[PDB]
DNA sequence: GCGATCAGCGCGTAC
DNA sequence: GTACGTGCTGATCGC
């Protein structure tokens, strides 16, 4: 049965009620400077469809959109807010975002459209977006009649689903998490994405020119050593050259053939000179394809800025994800890749990039939740945690800790945070399973509180069916009761890791909200550009650096109060690379 | 059967 | 452990 609604030719007063389900449809996946294909409003007076060209040109509608006292319920309001920002229109008063609500209730549903969220409450009087717009190469906006009914049905679902979703959130004690954390953060992310980050395109192009030369050279060297030409990027063609032709040892295999991962290649290097060249080729290729060419493809030619989109409703732990381009995985560990950061610069003259990062926030969070006396004392003394762990595991003084000892203790620490397992650590340190088990046993003898937490959290996950974070975010783990060892194993590791990774996410998210409030109170021009899980990147006039040096660390360190101190390091400079 | 497309995944970056 | 972009490739689409 068709849903009744008014296909409006002009905006009327009843469309401007102080409470409404609002749909501002942006079909393009990347909503930056994208078209708004239609608008739908559902309130106490009825259901309406408005053509964007009409509504967005109407002074009354635009004022209504920007009136904080006129409440709107939406699905993915950030998408609409940003699309509107590009049109110079402000969106205010969003009091409920169904996407964020669904995400908090259960990240595992993969809810990416109104229909998926509605299905959670037995509401199916709305079609999935893919059914209406199509998929891939056949994706397209349908004629007005079809488009109009779809947007109205989505607004109608939002209108009806608000109460049930808020009730369940309240039951889960997650209503504040939605209203005080995620929704306010959504607005901050919209500002960050809209602002974008300035790119020194000529610097990237220059790097691309040099890389192209080095690539060609290494490429020819590889063919000379292989005794023939082939597609070095082909797993089967490379696997044949290395393991069948050159007969190098097969140390590891994939599900479809031979493994050629970097760690495997490193072990084969001694056997043939072609190996080091392949590694070099891949190193150069990674930078060229993903960080040079890939980055240049998404830079806006008119402003030379990249505008990422922070997916706020995707990760199972509460973290954000970044796309087109992903600005959360720009190289930093190795100098060759780190240089890519010299290309990210301040958007204005006499401005600088300012970066602040939490020092070991996940291990500090673990110390707090596990209430492990030894670990808490270590952080209270602000000790080098990996050296400290080496001292405990190997039972030696600080001076007796060798570089290799610290390296292995470091790996144990990461394993503990990620959800420890003898098999896992054994692969990471290239040792036997029995040897890994010994490291783990030694670790738990030194950190009995951590051991207890790991045991208790897995049992809690089984009893309750989910695990939670400091701010009440939750993750269901049905596989915790799987009869398949491997499957259950993953679930147990997720039970151990989620509260840590997730609580770390809750903390930085609150820090972002607190920071923006302080920047505004202080009248600073400084503003957030990016968030990379445990760090925040801002840009501001050079005249604001000294104040930022005191303000940013304090806000981030005081976001929450834990049993151990929170520590934030910071640096600033002319480019992202220099903010080190 | 085959070119175009889609869908899975090895790989390598980040934290 | 949590992600994303990439290039290749087997599966599936569309003739
Ligand atoms: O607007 C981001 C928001 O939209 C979803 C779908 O509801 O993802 C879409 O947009 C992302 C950013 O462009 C794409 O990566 C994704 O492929 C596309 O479906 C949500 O997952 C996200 O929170
Ligand atoms: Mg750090």
């Amino acid at each position: 049965a068709k849903m009744a609604f008014t296909l409006a030719d002009r905006v009327t007063e009843e469309m401007l009620a102080d409470k409404a389900a609002l749909v501002v449809e942006v079909v393009e996946e990347n909503y930056h400077d994208a078209p708004i294909v239609g608008i739908a409003v559902v309130n106490e007076h009825g259901r309406f469809f408005l053509r964007p060209e009409t509504a967005l040109a109407d002074p009354q509608f635009v004022a209504w959109l920007g009136d904080e006292t006129k409440k709107k319920s939406m699905f993915d309001s950030k998408r609409a807010a940003v699309a509107l920002k590009w049109k110079g229109i402000e969106l205010c008063g969003v009091s409920f975002d169904l996407l964020l609500a669904a995400y908090l209730l259960d990240p595992a549903q993969g809810v990416d459209d109104v229909a998926a969220a509605a299905k959670m409450k037995q509401y199916e009087a709305v079609r999935p977006d893919e059914a209406v717009y199509g998929k891939g190469a056949k994706r397209a906006v349908p004629d007005e009649p079809v488009l109009a009914e779809h947007l109205v049905r989505k607004a109608a679902a939002i209108w009806e689903l608000e109460r049930p979703f808020l009730d369940e959130l309240r039951r889960n004690e997650q209503d504040r998490l939605l209203v005080e954390l995620e929704q306010p953060l959504s607005s901050i992310l919209a500002e960050m994405e809209f602002a974008g980050v300035k790119v020194d395109t000529k610097r990237l192009e220059q790097m691309g020119k040099e890389l192209a030369e080095q690539l060609g050279t290494v490429e020819q060297r590889i063919y000379e050593l292989a005794g023939q030409e082939f597609n070095i990027n082909s797993p089967k063609q490379l696997g044949v050259i290395l393991f069948e032709k050159l007969q190098l040892p097969v140390l590891k295999k994939t599900k479809t053939g031979y493994s050629t991962s970097a760690d495997v290649l490193e072990k084969l290097a001694p056997y043939h000179e072609i190996v080091e060249n392949i590694l070099h080729y891949r190193q150069l290729g990674k930078l060229q394809s993903t960080y040079i060419e890939g980055l240049l493809k998404v830079v806006r030619p008119d402003t030379k800025k990249v505008h990422t989109i922070f997916n706020q409703a995707l990760t199972q732990t509460g973290r954000l994800s970044s796309t087109e381009p992903n600005l959360q995985n720009i190289p930093i560990r190795l100098e060759e890749g780190r240089k890519i950061r010299q290309a990210f610069v301040p958007s204005e003259s006499d401005w600088l990039i300012f970066a602040a990062d939490y020092s070991q926030i996940e291990l500090r969070v673990l110390a707090h939740i596990a209430e492990d006396d030894n670990l808490m004392e270590a952080f209270r003394r602000d000790l080098d945690i990996h050296t400290k762990t080496a001292m405990d595991i190997f039972q030696v003084s600080e001076d007796e800790v060798t570089p290799n000892m610290r390296r292995q203790a470091k790996a144990v620490n990461f394993g503990i945070v990620y959800g420890i397992s003898d098999y896992g650590l054994a692969q990471n340190l290239n040792i036997s399973r029995k040897e890994a088990a010994e490291f783990i046993e030694r670790y738990f003898e030194s950190f009995p509180g951590v051991k207890r937490y790991m045991e208790n959290i897995v049992q809690e996950a089984k009893q309750k069916g989910y695990v939670t974070t400091l701010l009440h975010r939750r993750r269901y783990l049905p596989d915790i009761t799987s009869r398949n060892f491997n499957v259950r194993s993953f679930a147990e590791r997720m039970a151990m890791n989620t509260p840590i990774q997730g609580s770390a996410a809750d903390i930085i998210k609150k820090a972002m909200i607190d920071l923006n409030a302080r920047l505004k109170e202080e009248r600073l021009q400084a503003h957030l550009l990016l968030q990379v899980h445990d760090e925040l990147i801002l840009e501001a006039p050079k005249e604001e650096m000294e104040r930022l040096c005191r303000l940013v660390p304090e806000v981030m360190e005081q976001a929450v109060t834990l049993r151990v101190p929170l520590k934030v390091d910071y640096h600033y400079g002319s480019t992202w690379y220099d903010a080190k």
